[PDB]
């Protein structure tokens, strides 16, 4: 019969797309999280799925002994030491566990916890630090990731007290290849006054380029260190335009600037380089602000979708 899959601080559902694109027997028996907004989105696209809008400290053994499941995928940003409080308590232990974490949780207490646990529950495990160029994306993402199997021989490829920072046994993609043909420029066009704040401090990326930094929760709104801008202007280069500014006023400086026609990488450009499905959307109450908010706190559907397949094969 299918793994019977808990998924803990669902959001959007990144792990639930992971799971499918895995291709393994397995079924999503609850999703759990208290974000109205994400939920929406979630129930979106994911209809027929067990949504708890409920907070996960407060699910009782009873309540997680009744959903009977094998694997717990979850990306914890309390209710995590809760679940850890629960593991030893529960009918049927999980066969499987995948966390996703940012870099640093490595070397923290609440990692020294979450291993004591496992490894006094029988669970094999290994860490790594990936990033979606790993795997061709031209995105970079640095995550944390815990895979956990229960069963007595170690993984193959483990490297005990070490964490991986490559998948176990790249050609990175354009940037063109995950743009939208439908993105209305116009609207996704840098504007003036943050032009020329931060103008010395973008990262612009074009659609031939093979990188992008990280898209952070504040992409869109905030401009530095949340993500690179894409020039959409041709027969153009930055470096001329650059070059230009010096001795300019700041009315003329915009000018200059207006012409890279720099524009954001729209919500659904943004989920398509974190490996969502093309179906994926959002409904259309969730304000393009949200959106980008919803997949700053994602995940790489790809790098955990292959982490699965690891942990399962
Ligand atoms: N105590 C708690 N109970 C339930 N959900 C919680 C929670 N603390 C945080 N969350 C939820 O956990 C998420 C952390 S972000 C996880 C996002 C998810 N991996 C993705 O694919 O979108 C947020 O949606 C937050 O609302």
């Amino acid at each position: 019969e299918p793994l019977r899959v808990l998924e803990l601080y669902s959001g959007v559902g990144g792990m639930h797309h992971a799971l499918r694109e895995s291709c393994i027997p397995a079924q999503v028996v609850a999703a759990i999280d208290v974000n109205t907004v994400a939920n929406e989105v979630y129930k979106y696209n994911f209809p027929h799925t067990q949504l708890l809008a409920k907070t996960i400290e407060g699910i009782t053994l009873e309540e997680f002994d009744r959903l009977s499941f094998d694997m717990i995928l979850m990306s914890p940003p309390n209710s995590f030491l809760h679940i850890l409080d629960i593991l030893p308590r529960l009918q049927k232990l999980p066969k499987y566990i995948l966390l996703e974490n940012v870099k640093g949780f490595e070397v923290s207490s609440t990692r020294d916890l979450l291993i004591q646990t496992i490894e006094n529950c029988g669970f094999q495990y290994q860490e790594f630090l990936l990033s979606p160029t790993s795997l061709g994306i031209p995105n970079s993402r640095l995550r944390y990731f815990l895979i956990a199997k229960l069963q007595s021989e170690p993984l193959p490829f483990q490297a005990p007290g070490q964490v991986l920072m490559e998948f176990p046994k790249l050609s990175v993609k354009m940037l063109k290849d995950f743009l939208e043909d439908d993105t209305d420029v116009n609207q996704y066009l840098l504007p003036p006054k943050s032009l020329l704040r931060y103008a010395l401090l973008l990262d612009i990326v074009q659609p031939t380029c093979r990188r992008s930094v990280c898209f952070t929760k504040g992409y869109g709104s905030y401009i530095e260190g949340t993500g690179s801008v894409l020039q959409t202007a041709e027969d153009v280069q930055v470096e001329n335009i650059y070059k230009s500014l010096t001795n300019l006023s700041q009315e003329e400086q915009i000018t200059k600037l207006l012409i890279l026609k720099l524009r954001y990488f729209t919500p659904k450009e943004i989920a398509n380089l974190l490996g969502f499905p093309p179906e994926f959307g959002f409904p259309e109450k969730i304000t393009v602000k949200q959106r980008y908010r919803l997949l700053g706190n994602s995940l790489n559907v790809h790098v955990v979708a292959k982490l699965i397949k690891i942990l399962y094969e």
